[PDB]
C-alpha cells in the first residue's frame, strides 16, 4: 500500500542525511542518498547532484551541505551502485540499449528516473520542485548531458555539466554514446538541448592525461578532459548555427581547479547560489 511518495514524505520530512531506497526499471533498486537543512520549507530549492565514477553519492552528497546549510537547498543524490548498475553502460550511457543493442525507450533509461524521483518528492509535499538546479562531475556530467539530450527540459531550472570525461557530440553522424544516432531521438530533441542554457563546467587543471575515458570517441575530442569541455562547447556552437537555431549553452572555465568533485561543487553553489566565481584565494583554497 506505500507509494514512493509516502516512503519520501516519512523519510525526507527531518532535518540531516538520509539514505532512502528508491525502486521505480522494476528489476533495478538505487539509493537516494540525501540532506536537508534545519529551515527548509517547500518553496525552497532542490538541487539533484550526481556522483562521478566512483559511485560515492553519499560522498558528493556531504559536498553540498555547507551550500544547503547557508541557503537552505534541499539535497537529492540519486546513487547508482556499481553492483547493480554495472560499467559505464549502466550509469554514464543511461541503459540506452538493450541487450541485442536495440534502443530501449528513452523513458526507460537511467537518465529519466532523475524526473520520476523529483515528481514523487513533489507528490510527498516536500517541495514544490518549481526551482530545480542539476548538477553532475565527472560520469555524472556525462549522465547529466546526455540526459540533457534525451529528456523532457521541463523539471529544471538550471543545469551544470562539471569535467565530463568525455561527451555525446550534438549530431547524427555517430551513434550513442558517442553521437545522438540509433537510440530512437529526433532532431527536436537536438534543437531543444542545443537552445538550454546548460552550463559546462570545465577545471582549467583538469589536465592529466587511468580513469580518463581513452576509447577512440574520447581520444578524438581531445587530450584531456579539460580540451573535450571546449570542443563540446565548440561543436554545439556549430551545430546550432548550421541549423539557424538559437544556442543557450555557456562554457564557464574554473581557473586553478583540476578534476576535484567536492571543489567543482562548492563553484557550483557559488556561481547558482552566490552569484558570482569564488575569488581565486577562495578557488586557492579549494585546489
Ligand atoms: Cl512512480
Ligand atoms: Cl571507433
Amino acid at each position: 500500500d506505500l507509494t514512493n511518495a509516502d516512503r519520501i514524505a516519512l523519510e525526507l520530512g527531518h532535518a540531516g542525511r538520509n539514505a532512502i531506497p528508491y525502486l521505480d526499471n522494476a528489476d533495478r533498486p538505487f539509493t537516494l542518498n540525501t540532506y536537508r537543512p534545519y529551515g527548509y520549507t517547500p518553496d525552497r530549492p532542490v538541487v539533484v547532484v550526481q556522483h562521478g565514477v566512483l559511485r560515492n553519492g553519499a560522498d558528493y552528497r556531504d559536498f553540498w551541505i555547507p551550500a544547503a546549510d547557508r541557503h537552505k537547498l534541499l539535497i537529492v543524490a540519486p546513487t547508482f551502485s556499481d553492483e547493480i548498475w554495472p560499467g559505464v553502460e549502466s550509469y554514464n550511457n543511461g541503459r540506452a540499449f538493450t541487450a541485442a543493442g536495440n534502443p530501449r525507450h528513452v523513458d526507460g533509461w537511467t537518465y529519466a528516473l532523475v524526473a520520476r524521483v523529483l515528481a514523487n518528492i513533489r507528490a510527498a509535499e516536500i517541495a514544490d520542485c518549481e526551482q530545480v538546479y542539476l548538477f553532475g562531475h565527472s560520469a555524472g556530467g556525462q549522465f547529466v548531458h546526455r540526459l540533457m539530450s534525451s529528456q523532457p527540459h521541463a523539471p529544471f531550472h538550471a543545469v551544470t555539466a562539471a569535467n565530463p570525461g568525455w561527451y555525446t557530440l550534438p549530431t547524427f553522424e555517430h551513434r550513442f554514446p558517442e553521437g545522438l544516432d540509433g537510440v530512437g531521438l529526433t532532431e527536436d530533441h537536438l534543437a531543444r538541448l542545443l537552445a538550454y542554457p546548460m552550463t559546462i563546467l570545465a577545471g582549467d587543471q583538469d589536465i592529466a592525461t587511468p580513469n580518463l575515458p581513452s576509447e577512440p570517441a574520447a581520444l578524438r575530442q581531445g587530450p584531456h578532459r579539460y580540451a573535450r569541455a571546449r570542443h563540446y562547447y565548440e561543436a554545439g556552437q556549430r551545430a546550432a548555427a548550421q541549423r539557424g537555431l538559437p544556442f543557450g549553452w555557456q562554457l564557464q572555465v574554473v581557473p586553478g581547479i583540476g578534476h576535484d568533485g567536492q571543489a567543482m561543487s562548492q563553484v557550483c553553489a557559488s556561481l547558482w547560489f552566490d552569484g558570482r566565481m569564488p575569488d581565486a584565494a577562495e578557488l586557492a583554497r579549494l585546489a
